[PDB]
């Protein structure tokens, strides 16, 4: 990425001093480098080459407008779960037809809607739901693109937890049953099969999965071949990992060479959504330091938990440095072991534990990582503002989303009349 | 509980298939006599104050209900002051607890001339004292003492309420403390190290005007201990000071639930789903903490003839994570498009709630009695986006 200490000292986001940013903004405020989500989704695009391909960004790790017009410009597809985010997409310029519906929950509402903007392709997850789409498509007289999303049998005793969360999860259908209803679905007037889709895991640290997953696809699309039901593409979903402490995942161009070299002598469509890849590393948070509470040592920062969730619902470990390596302020700063806490009523409210860090009262530090799944997932807990979101171009910072007033906290609420 | 099974669930006068029928689902949907009620067990001489935590339900018409009962609010941002203001509550009830408060927050605080901070560090006190300077004031404190990122340690007690005494911008009004949540009476009583601290306050001259006994009293989600009324008895027969009370989960709990639409059935012989069409944005704390919530049908005998087998199922939502789930393995005898209640939901349910996956959020509905009203409105997907730019290149 493009978060770089200098020979300064002072961290900065592609030309600019992250201290120049949240000057003007405040904290706490999460900042995106344009570079590094543009390298990241061409570093997969690329590595994809003259394989008919496409990347389909999946919404849901960051949905912000500006980030998806990004993708969108450089033409990019997009994997949407919601209605919320197929009107993002279309907002933000994106092309619907280079759409993909997943999610298991699926509204008549959002099927019409989807419909009525002529995707791509709908992922689908229950038989129950092959029926509302096309008790939908044929209310509109349309046809209904789909693909099903199977779960492969991965082997468990060399990727135990891929496989026994392909088993015991919400998502998908059984590769044992996957003939059975892409028949159901062949018998449907108003679908039409397109595709065959599979989505194993999040933050998957290793190549041999994925391609196990497609292996085991590609058999199944032969298989339906044989039993004259065609195939015009192959979506493997997301899943691909980032280094967040310690780990060395394979880089998107190494996932896309070996996937691309198994296709062999194929001309099948192949639809790619990762979303943590391309953005993690994209984006940072900052906040300032409130208080130190010494004893167990607390920083106490103004973000928490509402800003980013992800170490109180994981435990996630997202890497937490300062705004500065060489403070020339001659300010007391003793090295200690700091839990760094924001404002919120919960033990569960941390950003991190036990951190080794030199810090005053009044520093800003930086959560690294934090580009995806981060606002998304965001609430005004305590009655707190979301922060505000800010995208890096080379020297210049543009506000890509405001932070929010006190006022719009409660926005369409009402008292009992006396 | 004003939520009760009568021929079809009700609540207090009405049918809950009538609201959700108006509002649609998800919808979380309050009782006013259950709030009412909860927060009078606690009230009902010895000279205190119920200080209603709002991080447990923020609510404007909940809010306002503790309002017209005289209560008072424990508050831990500026949001939360804005929105007890915005609901007629007493700015002069209210006390502000929270290990981060920014001066901003303590600048709004003082000049809507509140009861007390709860302070938390010591680093806070010489914040508070210097805004309270800069605005020619007396700001009125307490620390939270332990008997965590909370509090400031009893083997310290003495020293710091001695700084804050020297310190002249400040005024020592009470003793605070919050020892958990959803406990579940013992570790409450073990007071007793308070009562203790208080006494050598006195003897170094300092004078301690009230006690703050947070919240932290548990309800019944499952199995489960002490009722307000018991837990106050306690408190009281075990003192005299002016007590204050913090309550949030043991008044609002049960005086909500989530009500939410099965969309598919998904079976298969190793393990059945329920998808519904609330989620982890909606409720957090299954996802969260492992939270039992209780989950039951909205008509125990339907009378549609539909074929409903029992079985065993995992409640889940529509968003895209495993984490995603309301229940595990209940016995429930579903059928597509039958409405399931998800109850013990009014604390800490909707003031958890994300936009994640870009849902918009639930619409919140206040019954009283044989009338319902909308207190909070749904929101339109146009809201998501608020505030968003895109580039211009
Ligand atoms: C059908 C489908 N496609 C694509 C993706 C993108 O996966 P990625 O490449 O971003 O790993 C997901 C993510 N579904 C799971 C999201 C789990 C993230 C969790 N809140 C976290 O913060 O780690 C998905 O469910
Ligand atoms: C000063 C103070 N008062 C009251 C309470 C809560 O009162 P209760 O409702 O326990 O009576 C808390 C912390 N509250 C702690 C977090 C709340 C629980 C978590 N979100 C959950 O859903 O279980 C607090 O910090
Ligand atoms: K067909
Ligand atoms: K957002
Ligand atoms: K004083
Ligand atoms: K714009």
């Amino acid at each position: 990425d493009h978060f770089n200490y200098q020979n300064d000292g002072r961290l900065f986001v592609e030309g600019l001093p992250v201290e120049q940013v949240v000057k003007k903004t405040g904290t706490p405020a999460y900042i995106y480098s344009r570079a590094t989500i543009e390298r990241h989704w061409q570093a997969f695009d690329s590595a994809a080459g003259k394989h008919p391909h496409l990347i389909c960004y999946a919404v849901k790790a960051n949905s912000n407008l500006a980030v998806l017009n990004l993708m969108a410009r450089m033409g990019s597809g997009f994997d949407i779960v919601s209605v919320g985010e197929l009107m993002r997409v279309i907002q933000a310029g994106g092309d619907p037809k280079k759409i993909v519906f997943s999610g298991v929950g699926k509204t008549e509402i959002e099927i019409s809607a989807a419909l009525q903007a002529n995707i791509m392709c709908f992922n689908v997850e229950s038989i129950s739901e092959l029926y509302r789409i096309n008790s939908v498509a044929k209310a509109l007289n349309v046809k209904a693109p789909i693909s099903i999303r199977i779960n492969p049998n991965i082997d468990a005793g060399t990727h135990p937890y891929i496989s026994t969360g392909l088993k015991e999860n919400k998502f998908g259908i059984e590769i044992e049953q996957a003939l059975d209803v892409y028949k159901i679905a062949s018998d449907l007037e108003f679908l039409e099969i397109k595709g065959v889709d599979c989505h194993i895991g999040s933050q998957l640290t290793e190549i041999a999965p994925f391609i196990e997953a497609l292996d085991k696809l590609l058999i199944l699309i032969d298989l339906l071949a044989e039993k004259g039901i065609t195939i015009s593409h192959l979506d493997l979903g997301g899943g691909l990992g980032v280094p967040y402490d310690d780990e060395t995942p394979p880089e998107p161009a190494e996932y896309m060479t070996a996937i691309i070299n198994r296709m062999a002598g194929r001309s099948l469509k192949l639809i790619f959504e990762p979303g943590r890849a391309i953005m993690a590393n994209a984006g940072v948070l900052v906040t300032k330091v409130e208080f130190l509470k010494l004893n167990k040592n607390f920083a106490i920062v103004d973000a928490a938990m509402n800003d980013l969730i992800r170490p109180a619902l994981y435990s996630a470990w997202q890497n937490i440095i300062p705004l500065n390596t060489d403070y020339q302020d001659g300010q007391d700063r003793p090295v200690r072991s700091y839990d760094i806490v924001g404002p919120i009523c919960e033990t569960g409210d941390f950003l991190g534990k036990e951190r080794q860090l030199a810090l005053a009262e009044g520093d800003y530090l930086v959560i690294r990582s934090t580009g995806a799944y981060g606002s998304t997932m965001s609430s005004n807990y305590n009655s707190r503002c979301r922060a505000a979101e800010i995208l890096v171009d080379g020297e210049k910072a543009f506000i890509v989303r405001e932070r929010e007033e006190l006022k719009d906290l409660w926005r369409g609420e009402h008292i009992l009349p006396i």
